[PDB]
């Protein structure tokens, strides 16, 4: 009368990643940019676009969006074109085409048949659809049609935080409940020409880049069979204070449309120090061991850019190496929305296994995922690691 | 170093409804709808639409759209117009303002102080933006910045289900957690004039109504101060088999496109007696009472269309007052995508106190709420009923 919950924390048993093919290097996207959008008389537009680059601190992105591709379909190409319908024909058939990429990685290094995932959430920022990315996913990959779906559409920057908070509670709730979390991104949904119109659109053209991560979360690892990386220990969501406006996206006629606010950098950095404070309060209450230092945690940050990194490094006195694993994947991948922070897990782990470190998080016990995305919404996730060997 | 988790089972403590002003009656909408969309030519169309209004079993329905608002926005008159751009103005704004009525009136229900909702689920239909409508609910009701949200975008008519499955482990697995639930859904999204083109279309036309509802599900009322009206104890989702493309809704530059099988009754009624029969051997497993039969179970079944009501209780047997509650809703207010079932469960559960029933569930302790969409997607909630007096 009645569904068994799980005893254990929601924990990762298993993380993939896929990204396409297409490198560009960020030294060849001002020209390229500017080339393939016939732009290139808008010549000090560029110059600023070129410096926006210069200081991207992103070295390379892949993308699905290629010459060829954009040759053919040249209102992509154009500025403030319809263009809606010819985005969503790509994503909606493209972002599960690299989720399944991602979750079948995953799959296979979990190790279980792919019919013992009983629940899936699919988050995505490029395209909707009916039915959804999860039931394409879903279709895709044969999973069994009992699978209990959830799609998270239009989520941004902060879905990776999101995606982990709702994967908490539906594996801890559920006994046996194993939970395939995927986040792909594709940026044919935003890309368009330059213009001194918006140069909010400018700051996305040099660091947004496409991806999908997967993710096995479940709680109950079966000893010796299964394998924890991380566990879910506390969540926490938060409108940053007076911080209205300061990250819209709109889905228009003309595409997915990008506003950002030149001070995202200052709220963020200016409020995320308390947000922390409380919820290491929460989660090492005084009654009793006090919490890690910041320098003693583990960092999964989601890198929306360098500034953002810089000014939180800054104000909570990072020592200068805590953001090394999300910098990496700033620098490698560029900004991919919600699957940003599931790479930069993935970083991690991989790095601590390849570096004989003690833990999968770089060898200290606790840890911090953040997202962050219109709102302005932190997310925020207290981890724990795994002890390693 | 943990977040509690509740005890008892996830239970909705208030329901909240909300609808638009202006009503049209069903009589009415065949010359309404051909009148007003420059239509009254294409005569054999309409006496087509004039059929399916006859046979529709909806009275009236509550629309947001008005004569004078299509007056003066005739590319909503027009058939296959652009007009996303303008669709998306109107309900990323009035679908949260909808929203906001029946969170009210729930809250008011509840009568605990708003600060004590910890989570919100928004689950529409009708439009997409970042920030979300969950954002834009939570600026309306003053809520407090670190609530919980997540916002269901594009789910279409088993949204409602997918809110309880959501909502019942986010109610279970966090202590003190309370849940506003909300539903809101817009037809101005979908609407447009009539057309041989699109058989489909219009018996959208014919059936889909506007309205909201809003719950407060938690885990553990506070005894003699919260009321407990329904228990969430099981929950299924199903892809129907052979039902790829049964049920298909785009968002194209036209606006929100729907697409509709002939044979989705079929398809749904051919099929639901093995998924309950399932679900309810899950509930009641024998190793022990057996389960209760269908008729002494209640019954808040998504009223896809009265052909699909139809034929589920042919196939299942049904006595013919168990859809009662479901079509008395359909009658009043149409087919409201998510809403509806949030809408029956309130009709029933008043009725059930006016007539002095002796549970909230029309005198019966156990229920089934089932909505259908696309997949063909089938959510199964087996409910409680509570006492009464
Ligand atoms: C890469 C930028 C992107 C980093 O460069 P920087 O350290 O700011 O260096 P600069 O200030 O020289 O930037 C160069 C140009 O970017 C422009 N720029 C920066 N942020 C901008 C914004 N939000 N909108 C428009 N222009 C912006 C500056 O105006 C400047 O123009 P100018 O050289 O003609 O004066 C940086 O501001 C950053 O990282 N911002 C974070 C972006 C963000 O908010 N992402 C999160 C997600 S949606
Ligand atoms: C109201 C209809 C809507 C009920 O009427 P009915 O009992 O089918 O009566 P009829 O078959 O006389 O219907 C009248 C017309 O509807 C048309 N019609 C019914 N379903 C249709 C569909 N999916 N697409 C196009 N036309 C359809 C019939 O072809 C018929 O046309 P005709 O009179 O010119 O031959 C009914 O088929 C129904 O309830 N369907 C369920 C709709 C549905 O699937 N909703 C779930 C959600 S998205
Ligand atoms: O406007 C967007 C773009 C979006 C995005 C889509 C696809 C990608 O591959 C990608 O890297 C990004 O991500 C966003 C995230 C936000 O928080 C706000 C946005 O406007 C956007
Ligand atoms: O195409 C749609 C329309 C949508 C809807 C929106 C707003 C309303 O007020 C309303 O009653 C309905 O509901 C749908 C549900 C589906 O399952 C599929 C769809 O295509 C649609």
């Amino acid at each position: 009368r009645k569904m068994e919950r799980a005893e254990g924390p929601a924990s990762v048993l298993a993380i993939g990643t896929a990204v396409p093919p297409n490198v560009v290097y960020q030294k060849d996207y001002p020209d390229f940019y500017f080339g393939v959008t016939n732009s290139n008389h808008k010549t000090e537009l560029k110059d600023k676009f070129q410096r926006m680059c210069d200081k991207s601190c992103v070295s390379k992105r892949h993308l699905y969006l290629t010459e060829e591709i954009l040759k053919a379909n040249p209102s992509l190409c154009a500025y403030w074109e319809p263009s809606l319908d010819l985005r969503q024909d790509i994503v909606v058939v493209e972002v599960p085409k690299l989720g399944k990429q991602a979750a079948s990685a995953a799959i296979k290094e979990w190790g279980q048949p792919k019919s013992k995932i009983t629940h899936l959430i699919f988050c995505t920022t490029s395209g909707v659809d009916m039915p959804g990315a999860d039931w394409a996913l879903a279709k895709l990959l044969g999973l069994r049609s009992s699978v209990k779906r959830l799609v998270l559409y239009m989520q941004g920057c902060y879905g990776g935080g999101t995606v982990l908070r709702i994967a908490k509670d539906l594996a801890e709730n559920n006994k046996g409940a194993r939970v395939l979390v995927v986040c792909s991104e594709i940026t044919a949904i935003t890309f368009r020409g330059p213009s001194d119109t918006h140069l909010d659109s400018l700051v996305g053209q040099a660091l947004f880049g496409d991806g999908a991560s997967a993710l096995i979360v479940g709680s109950d690892p079966v000893p010796a069979v299964e394998r924890a990386w991380f566990e879910l220990h506390w969540t926490g969501s938060d409108i940053l204070p007076n911080s209205d406006g300061a990250i819209d996206g709109h889905l228009k006629e003309v595409g997915l449309t990008f506003h950002l606010m030149k001070d995202v950098p200052a709220i963020i950095s200016k409020n995320i120090g308390g947000i922390l404070k409380d919820a290491l309060a929460k989660v090492f209450p005084a009654a009793a061991p006090p919490p890690p230092t910041y320098n003693d945690l583990f960092w999964i940050t989601h890198p929306g850019g360098p500034a953002i990194l810089d000014q939180v490094e800054d104000r909570l006195g990072l020592r200068k190496d805590k953001l090394a694993s999300t910098r990496a994947v700033l620098d490698q991948f560029g900004n991919m929305s919600s699957a940003t922070v599931l790479f930069i897990m993935d970083e991690m782990r991989k790095r601590s296994v390849e570096q004989q470190l003690g833990t999968t998080g770089e060898g200290h016990e606790w840890g911090l995922l953040l997202g962050f995305g219109p709102g302005l919404t932190c997310e925020t996730v207290v981890l724990r690691s795994v002890p390693l060997v």
